[PDB]
């Protein structure tokens, strides 16, 4: 279902990519998107899928568009338009200078000092989950670790019940990897129905949890309103449930196929941090965009006011003009260039949390289960969207090679 080409779009600029169902998904998600960077594709294309939008395909362009909030506005950051329209998360749906106050608050909750404080729990849960899997010789990494690990840590931080997971997760998924089961507005609404009561409760009887801090926070000298906290929390929620979760599966699928990368990390542990960055580059997974605030000519292409453009954070570090041999994982690169956690005034506040969770998982997994692989005859399937994922990841290992700690 391609939408009629608008009048201002040169036919030569057309490239019908479907961000929800790219063509060589079988090959891997990062690989399917990378088709955008082939010599035959102009740097800035127009796709007729999902109602029609621009896509920047190169690091240089994505970064410029990200810096440029005057022209490229966060008001409508999701594609399709209905989604972008219904999107009202804070701070993500705001441009500077407005964004800055809400960002300051979100930081109080997810920032550096919070991670430092939660560090021992993170390590505690990782080790527990792994040790529990270890003797089994087999898991579903996605359902067995990648989901529980990050989510339980978040539920804790947010002071929310683990029983709510199933429900919240379904709604979060609907927003990034739409299923057809519900529209974006419906999904946002159900999440909002959830939060409202909880925020109410915490405005009256404050805790020390994330939600309590948000609901009682100060923005621009005055007190945050209720709709405002609702909208911040809604974002924290998607960040908590949907990001780290997917990333670990990409990375673990990779480790499962690369004995030499595993070994490298085992003998030369000082490399984990470097390795983590390299995986964040190669297994980048978020794609959102911006809306034109006006007609603007960008790299000789005429953008019209109201046009949405997808600026795939995922594409930046996959760009050969940025990283030599991009599809190849090399823990010893002189420079790992990516925009995995975004660029401009919107940089991930939760990046520090995300990194700690990754680094712990690698260290702790490898310590106990040094040798593992993909289950024989399992076909790993990727999923595309705003946040890309792995459907399921069946692993196998010989318990005799594991190490209890
Ligand atoms: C692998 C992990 C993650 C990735 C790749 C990721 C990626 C990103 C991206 C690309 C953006 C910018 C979006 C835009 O410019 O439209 C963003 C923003 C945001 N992320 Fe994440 N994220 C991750 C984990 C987290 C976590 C764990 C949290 C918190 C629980 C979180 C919270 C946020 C917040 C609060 C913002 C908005 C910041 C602002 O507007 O200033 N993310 N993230």
């Amino acid at each position: 279902n391609l939408a009629p080409l608008p009048p201002h779009v040169p036919e030569h600029l057309v490239f019908d990519f479907d961000m929800y169902n790219p063509s060589n998904l079988s090959a891997g998600v990062q690989e399917a998107w990378a088709v955008l960077q082939e010599s035959n594709v102009p740097d800035l294309v127009w796709t007729r899928c999902n109602g029609g939008h621009w896509i920047a395909t190169r690091g240089q362009l994505i970064r410029e568009a990200y810096e440029d909030y005057r022209h490229f506005s966060s008001e409508c950051p999701f594609i399709p338009r209905e989604a972008g329209e219904a999107y009202d998360f804070i701070p993500t749906s705001m441009d500077p200078p407005e964004q800055r106050q809400f960002r300051a608050l979100a930081n109080q909750v997810v920032g550096m000092p919070v991670v430092d404080k939660l560090e021992n729990r993170i390590q505690e849960l990782a080790c527990s989950l792994i040790e529990s899997l270890r003797p089994q010789g087999q898991c579903n990494f996605t359902e067995d670790y990648a989901e529980p690990f990050p989510i339980r840590i978040f539920m804790l931080l947010a002071g929310l019940p683990e029983e709510d997971i199933p429900h919240l997760k379904y709604l979060t998924d609907q927003m990034t990897r739409p299923d057809g089961s519900m529209t974006f507005a419906e999904a946002k609404e159900a999440l909002y129905d959830y939060l409202i009561p909880i925020i109410e409760q915490r405005r009256q009887k404050p805790g020390t949890d994330a939600i309590s801090i948000v609901a009682n926070g100060q923005v621009n000298g005055r007190p945050i309103t209720s709709d405002e906290a609702k909208r911040m929390c809604g974002l924290l929620l998607v960040g908590g449930l949907d990001t780290v979760v997917n990333f670990l599966s990409f990375s673990m699928e990779f480790l499962a196929k690369s004995p030499e990368h595993r070994q490298e990390l085992i003998e030369r542990p000082e490399r984990i941090p470097a390795a983590c960055e390299e995986l964040l580059r190669r297994f980048s997974l978020v794609a959102d965009g911006r809306i034109l605030t006006s007609d603007y000519e960008f790299h000789g292409v005429q953008l019209k006011k109201g046009d949405q453009i997808l600026l795939p954070q995922m594409l930046s570090g996959l760009d050969e003009r940025e990283n030599a041999c991009p599809m190849h994982v090399d823990f010893s690169r002189q420079k790992v260039s990516h925009t995995t956690f975004g660029h401009g005034s919107h940089l991930c506040l939760g990046q520090h949390l995300a990194r700690r969770e990754i680094i712990v998982t690698l260290k702790e997994w490898l310590t106990r289960i040094p040798d593992f692989s993909i289950a024989p005859g399992a076909q790993i399937q990727h999923k595309s969207g705003i946040v890309s994922g792995v459907q399921a990841l069946p692993l196998v290992w010989d318990p005799a090679t594991t190490k209890a700690v």
